[PDB]
């Protein structure tokens, strides 16, 4: 019955960004195809004079040669029609970290406990996410109450995600 349009998806409601500014720590995410953050995640947004949106963000990444790193990344957002949707241009400190464009939309947050993020990096041809990732953050590393947890649960039944997100460790990798 419930409709899986990333078209669809319900986004946040006259979004603000400098409300979002701050550290998020990121407590579960649904990881998209090929090399991604691992884990040890932390983002950073700010958002300057001329409501430019940026972010920092640290996470261990794991090298095909299995070595681990803790990449250090840049992100710009991009406004658009949507507030809560932005474009969002990465890349790493280091050289060989993954560069790139995605779209980066604000599902839901309260500014002050939690934030569910999502972004699709291909639509399949009916109109669904191919390949999605979204991320779960938390004002406090502890996390959060039973109660907004029920509002996560449910804001990941909207996306076509439930039962697919994954717990993040925290063990200061990256140092923490
Ligand atoms: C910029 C940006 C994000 C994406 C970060 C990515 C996609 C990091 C990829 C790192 C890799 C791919 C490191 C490595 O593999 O060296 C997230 C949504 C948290 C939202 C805001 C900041």
């Amino acid at each position: 019955e419930r409709d899986c349009r990333v078209s669809s998806f319900r986004v946040k409601e006259n979004f603000d960004k400098a409300r979002f500014a701050g550290t998020w720590y990121a407590m579960a995410k649904k990881d998209p195809e090929g090399l991604f953050l691992q884990d040890n995640i932390v983002a950073e947004f700010s958002v300057d004079e001329n409501g430019h949106m940026s972010a920092t963000a640290k996470g261990r990444v794991r090298l095909l040669n299995n070595w681990d790193v803790c990449a250090d990344m840049v992100g710009t957002f991009t406004d658009t029609e949507d507030p809560a949707k932005f474009k969002m241009k990465y890349w790493g400190v280091a050289s060989f970290l993954q560069k790139g464009n995605d779209d980066h939309w604000i599902i839901d947050t309260d500014y002050e406990t939690f934030a569910v993020q999502y972004s699709c990096r291909l639509l399949n041809l009916d109109g669904t996410c191919a390949d999605s990732y979204s991320f779960v953050f938390a004002r406090d590393p502890s996390g959060f109450s039973p109660e907004v947890q029920k509002i996560v649960r449910q804001r990941q039944e909207e996306l076509c995600l439930a039962r697919q997100y994954r717990l993040i460790p925290h063990n200061g990798y990256c140092d923490g």
